[PDB]
């Protein structure tokens, strides 16, 4: 493979801060090839990113000699100085002066590399000006015009992403270069041409097959378009290539959860996964709590899924005990058990760790309503609401004041307004969100079926004749469960939920197919045989009825404790005469 390819390699996974991956790639140059400063440097910057500072700066010291990474290097031990918890105040001074030293005679490649760097902490203000030093330095480098097309993409501005493109096509006409292409496909992304940016990634594999990030993002790209299949034979293809890639795992579990429901081969490809992963890269925790986010949404509160997420979540808060976030995650995981008292300890933790976690404490007042807490609850909302001007409007703080409005039992109306209210923040927080891991990130198909329950507890359970107006709050429940349904088939609660809803809005048939559907794929769950028996008295079927009450008290007899089933039982008896069976029941 050429050198430009595993410098460009390089680049690519420092965006996604895949540490071990900048190391171990840095090591396959030096391999091939040693004499490169470039490899050396990458290495001691992901010593550094992942926690080993002894080498880094020995390293830095070395490498120092070669101009072209010494200005990089000055910044580096600037940014060493800057994580330390202590830094020396007469070093930075030192180290603000040596770089300044150097930044009067830069070179091309030195502001290439510090822009790199200076981009990879995030200050894009000082890295652009690097790259303009460079570029009247080295009059207009094509290298210099990609980069800061990448700034420019990565800025998150318009305006910005046109003059992007026009480098990147500048770049392309000469120079068939990695960078550029990546850069074009990411521009070809923002403007949602998934289409374009998907022939644009298959060129870049005609150019380059051995690119893996290329194929990563053709996966995306084809998981964007809303074609399942294929973005599964991607996922088979980088196996194929690379049996151990983490983004193709990742993916292959998610089309499991989300679309097939197959929890067992879920876990099985989530296990592998998670052993690969710690196996190759163990000291990113960011990476571990970026992979559970989906998972922990979308696995229907399986039990399996759950504990696997659990213990990836635990091994990265062992890994950085100080992340507010983590704690955070962890509560809302330990809530997604049901064991509300892990979650009560978490949340005190996550709180403990930083006040500022504004969701752990919203996570610790969803508890104390839980536990019925009313008044430590209360006065922590009125301090979390007065202190919301800082915080701003939030989808779990006005679900939050929904509860304690059920909680309250007040009006009804005004629950019925905060919750379309918390619907509308949620639908909003989406608008504009492509059909990624991103959308399964952000759409929590679990808060949603949450919100679902709660209607339903409100509403009542009498059917509504055909013709009359439905509640505007019933017909969002069908809209709100066909958007999840859509994006995530592979969930049968949605569609039993679907199967309420209709049998609530007087549509029966389309219950009666939703529980059809629930019973073919799981022929265990009672609860559809319920509603289906209810759907069988409405039809007046009532042998059909009586024979669904029978699997489903067979299938569990805990059902005869719940009151419905004697009332479907009662009405059963009425339809077919037997009044004292009927008064019996």
């Amino acid at each position: 493979m050429d050198s430009q390819e595993l410098k460009t390699l390089i680049n690519y996974y420092c965006q996604e801060r895949y540490f071990h991956h900048v190391l171990l790639v840095a090591s396959e140059g030096i391999k091939r090839y040693g004499s490169d400063p470039v490899f050396r440097f990458y290495h001691a910057y992901g010593t550094l990113m992942e926690g080993k500072t002894q080498e880094a700066l020995r390293e830095f010291e070395a490498i120092k000699n070669k101009q072209d990474v010494s200005l990089c290097s000055l910044l580096a031990l600037i940014y060493a100085h800057k994580m330390s918890p202590n830094p020396d105040r007469e070093a930075i001074l030192e180290s603000d002066a040596r770089v300044k030293e150097q930044r009067k005679g830069a070179g091309e490649k030195a502001l290439y590399h510090a822009g790199l760097f200076l981009w990879h902490i995030g200050r894009h203000d000082k890295a652009r000006e690097y790259i303009d030093r460079m570029i009247k330095i080295s009059d207009g480098s094509k290298q210099g015009h990609v980069l800061k097309a990448w700034l420019d993409i990565t800025r998150g501005k318009e305006p910005y992403t046109k003059k992007a493109l026009k480098y990147f096509e500048e770049g392309l006409q000469d120079g068939n270069d990695t960078f550029a292409l990546l850069g074009k496909a990411q521009c070809l992304e923002m403007r949602q041409n998934y289409s374009g940016a998907l022939e644009t990634m298959n060129q870049i594999i005609v150019n380059f097959p051995s690119f893996l990030p290329a194929f990563v993002k053709k996966m995306k790209l084809q998981l964007a378009l809303q074609d399942w299949d294929q973005t599964v034979e991607t996922a088979q293809r980088l196996l194929l290539q690379d049996s151990q890639n983490v983004e193709a795992l990742r993916m292959q579990a998610l089309y499991y959860v989300c679309r097939e429901g197959d929890i067992e081969k879920a876990s099985t490809k989530l296990e592998n996964l998670g052993n690969a992963l710690d196996a190759m890269e163990p000291q990113n925790a960011q990476l571990f709590y970026n992979i559970t986010l989906a998972f922990s949404r979308t696995c229907g509160r399986s039990q399996l899924i759950l504990q696997k997420i659990q213990t990836l979540l635990e091994r990265a808060f062992s890994l950085n005990p100080q992340q507010s976030e983590f704690a955070t995650e962890l509560g809302y995981q330990m809530i997604l058990q049901g064991r509300v008292k892990e979650a009560l300890k978490w949340y005190k933790t996550a709180m403990t760790l930083d006040e500022t976690s504004v969701s752990a404490l919203v996570g610790f007042i969803q508890c104390q309503l839980i536990e019925g807490q009313l008044q430590d609850a209360d006065q922590q909302l009125e301090f979390l609401n007065e202190i919301q001007q800082s915080i701003g409007k939030s989808a779990e703080l006005i679900y939050l004041h929904a509860v304690l409005a059920m909680k309250k039992n007040k009006r009804q109306e005004e629950v019925i307004n905060l919750l379309n209210d918390v619907l509308d923040t949620h639908f909003s927080q989406l608008e504009g969100l492509p059909l990624g891991i991103q959308y399964f990130e952000k759409l929590n198909p679990d808060f949603l079926l949450e919100i679902v329950m709660e209607y339903l507890s409100f509403c009542p359970m009498q059917p509504a004749s055909p013709g009359q107006p439905l509640c505007p709050l019933l017909r969002r429940c069908i809209s709100v469960l066909e958007t999840v349904v859509r994006t995530v088939p592979g969930l049968l609660q949605t569609v039993f939920l679907i199967a309420k809803v209709k049998y609530l809005s007087g549509d029966i048939e389309a219950a009666f197919n939703n529980l059809q559907h629930c019973l073919e794929h799981n022929p265990s769950y009672a609860d559809a045989h319920l509603l289906l028996a209810q759907v069988y008295l409405s039809q007046e079927k009532v042998k059909l009825c009586s024979q669904s009450l029978e699997l489903c008290l067979s299938y569990d007899f805990k059902v005869r404790d719940y009151p419905l089933y004697h009332l479907i039982k009662a009405q059963s008896q009425k339809k077919m005469g037997e009044i004292a069976d009927a008064i019996k029941t």
